[PDB]
């Protein structure tokens, strides 16, 4: 299965200055739960943002840099290489990867951040005419998690 994994706000902002615009520990827990034991594919900027491969899953980085050879990371140089990756593969970002893959994936695990943030990078527009809501779950709010959010699983119709 090939899936998108993304958190975006009410206006589809995903990032600002190579970081996330929000602090939301529960979304990181969600990412951990979904992708542990599986594969993440990310663009080079997203990788450099996170700084190191995420533990307990396969980290694959897409880059044109033929000098990229980082410990604990697999490298690919073409979108086409993604389709040769075994198992459950999650497209992990960023904007460029999401733009290249939204028409290709089977489903999407979206955390809708129910706020309006300043962004410089966006998830591409999409319509519920194309996507079935397999599940929609409101995130619980507390002292550490203060922004309303909804976990959506969308499956291509
Ligand atoms: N909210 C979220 O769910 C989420 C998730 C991830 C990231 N983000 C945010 O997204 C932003 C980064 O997005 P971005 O679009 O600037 O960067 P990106 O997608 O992370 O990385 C772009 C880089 O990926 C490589 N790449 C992409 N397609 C390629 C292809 N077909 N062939 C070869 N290389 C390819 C290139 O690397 P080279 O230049 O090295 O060739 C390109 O410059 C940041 O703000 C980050 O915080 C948000
Ligand atoms: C730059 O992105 C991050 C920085 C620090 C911690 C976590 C993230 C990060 C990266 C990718 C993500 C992705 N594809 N989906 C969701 N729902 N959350 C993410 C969070």
């Amino acid at each position: 299965t090939l899936s998108i994994l993304v958190a975006h706000d009410l206006q589809r902002v995903i990032g600002f200055e190579n970081q996330l615009p929000w602090h939301l520990p529960n979304d990181l827990k969600h990412v951990k739960k979904l992708s542990t034991g599986h594969t993440l594919v990310m663009g080079r900027k997203t990788f450099e943002s996170i700084g190191k491969p995420l533990p307990n899953r396969r980290n694959v980085v897409l880059t044109s840099d033929t000098s990229f050879n980082v410990e604990g990371v697999d490298v690919i140089h073409s979108i086409e290489d993604i389709y040769q990756l075994p198992g459950h593969v999650f497209i992990f970002g960023g904007q460029t990867l999401f733009e290249e893959m939204i028409d290709k994936v089977d489903d999407m695990y979206i955390t809708v951040i129910e706020g309006k943030f300043r962004g410089d990078t966006f998830f591409p527009p999409y319509t519920f005419e194309d996507w079935e809501v397999a599940s929609s779950v409101e995130g619980k709010l507390d002292e550490k998690n203060t922004i309303p959010h909804t976990f959506l699983h969308l499956i291509r119709k």
